[PDB]
């Protein structure tokens, strides 16, 4: 019932359209970290513990 | 019953025939189009989009 049909005289008929899609992302940020004494460098009894 | 069975004095018998049958077929005409605008084009963000 659809079919873009077409006659001997033509005309205007059978017109379509079009249509596109956005996609998106983003970013994040993320970080730790961990303190020490010197003492606790310096006494400790590995020496590369750090 | 309807072998074609013959004597020794021949004559017209077992006379046959043939037949034939015409086969058809025909085309026909499609289309569609579409439409757009100068603005549509020279504004769009997609230099693309034709």
């Amino acid at each position: 019932s659809k079919l873009p049909l077409l006659t001997e005289n033509g005309g205007r008929v059978n017109r379509v359209g079009f249509t596109r899609i956005a996609r998106e992302g983003s970013i994040h940020k993320f970080g730790f970290f961990y303190e020490f004494t010197q003492e606790s460098i310096d006494f400790d009894s590995d020496d590369g513990l750090m």
